């Protein structure tokens, strides 16, 4: 009997919450684009997409802590379900567009290379989070 080292959280809760965060960044950017797609080259919007996914990886201890004390205080067991509307939460109630506008207003939006490109072609599911 191999052992099995168990996942901080259940793969299909971490998938709710990846894909749900993903999708909310991504809803905000695009109606961002609305007005400043045409400022800007493709490689700089690919940038911003990955800003998002980024973004989401480096929150993500922050965002255990969040998800956990509200998960910790159910009073009952916890279902993928919950994890969808935290996830979509997060993802509606953080305002990208503050960031996007810093990024173009002082030039710091990312330069555009492989690894990023890399995180960008994957599905928001499998998008690398670390939990230690």
């Amino acid at each position: 009997w191999h052992y099995v080292e168990p996942k901080f959280l259940n793969k299909a809760f971490e998938v709710a919450l990846k894909v749900q965060i993903i999708a909310g960044f991504d809803r905000g950017l695009v109606k961002w684009l609305r007005v400043h797609g045409r400022t800007l080259s493709t490689v700089q919007k690919k940038a911003l997409y990955f800003v998002n996914r980024r973004y989401m990886q480096t929150h993500w201890a922050n965002y255990m802590l969040w998800i956990n004390k509200k998960i910790d205080a159910l009073g009952r067991t916890p279902v993928v379900g919950d994890y969808t509307r935290l996830g979509a939460e997060i993802g509606r109630r953080i305002d990208m567009a503050y960031f996007y506008d810093f990024l173009k207003d002082k030039n710091m939006i990312p330069k555009y290379l492989p690894y990023m490109e890399e995180i960008n072609r994957m599905r928001p599911a499998d998008v690398p989070v670390k939990y230690m």
